[PDB]
């Protein structure tokens, strides 16, 4: 009946063989929660899929850093004109929290605010603009646009 398999894109530096990418696919589709990996080699992409009750996003990433590589990531915080309240903030949340590339970010329900940690690899601030203008809210970046 029920259950909900969600995807991540995400990228990860120390690949410098085939055997790599496949301790990061054999090693997640071991964690309860996890059904897939697949990552590319050379490219450093790795794209994954859980069920999110019991192994969410922040815990393949750790996963990842398990095997003494360095997961490629970095971290901002953006300012949320038009989130008013804890629906507002999911409503963008649903898409900021891993959009297609995005490692993890909480977003506040009172400072008007989220924390992004990402891969700044395959997406930038056009498509964030525009995973939040779908929602009718606004981005500007902390110190970074605006502030």
């Amino acid at each position: 009946m029920l259950s909900e398999q969600k995807e991540i894109a995400m990228q990860v530096s120390g690949m410098t063989c085939a055997a790599c990418a496949a301790r990061i696919e054999k090693g997640l589709k071991r964690m309860p929660g996890v059904t897939d990996a697949n990552v590319n080699l050379a490219t450093e992409t790795s794209n994954v899929i859980y069920d999110p009750a019991e192994t969410g996003t922040a815990a393949i990433q750790e996963k990842i850093e398990k095997l003494g590589y360095h997961v490629v990531t970095e971290k901002a915080e953006f300012d949320i004109e038009g989130m008013t309240c804890a629906a507002c903030a999911n409503r963008i949340e649903k898409r900021l929290n891993k959009i297609e590339g995005v490692a993890n970010a909480p977003v506040n329900f009172a400072l008007e605010t989220v924390t992004v940690e990402y891969n700044p690899k395959e997406a930038s601030v056009s498509d964030l603009k525009e995973a939040v203008d779908k929602l009718g809210y606004k981005l500007k970046l902390k110190g970074e646009q605006d502030s």
